[PDB]
């Protein structure tokens, strides 16, 4: 005699609120925002202020070469 029994049910919807384009304002945030970025994106944070801000956009242009959107017809 044992625990003889089975089901089981589960479902998840894909939902909106996305990102995409770097934010525009580099050059009005800290070195160490830049840092931050660089970082998180598996980049180096060595060089200066104007060195990072377009490692971030040279990192964008590989990912995604454009102006923010999405490299296939959906959502």
């Amino acid at each position: 005699m044992g625990h003889h029994h089975h089901h089981h049910s589960h479902m998840s919807t894909p939902l909106t609120g996305k990102p995409g384009a770097l934010p525009a304002n580099l050059d009005d945030m800290k070195v160490a925002e830049l840092k931050q970025e660089l970082k998180l994106r598996s980049l180096p944070v060595s060089g200066t202020k104007t060195e990072l801000i377009e490692r971030l956009r040279a990192y964008q242009d590989q990912i995604s070469p454009v102006p923010g959107a999405p490299k296939a017809p959906a959502a």
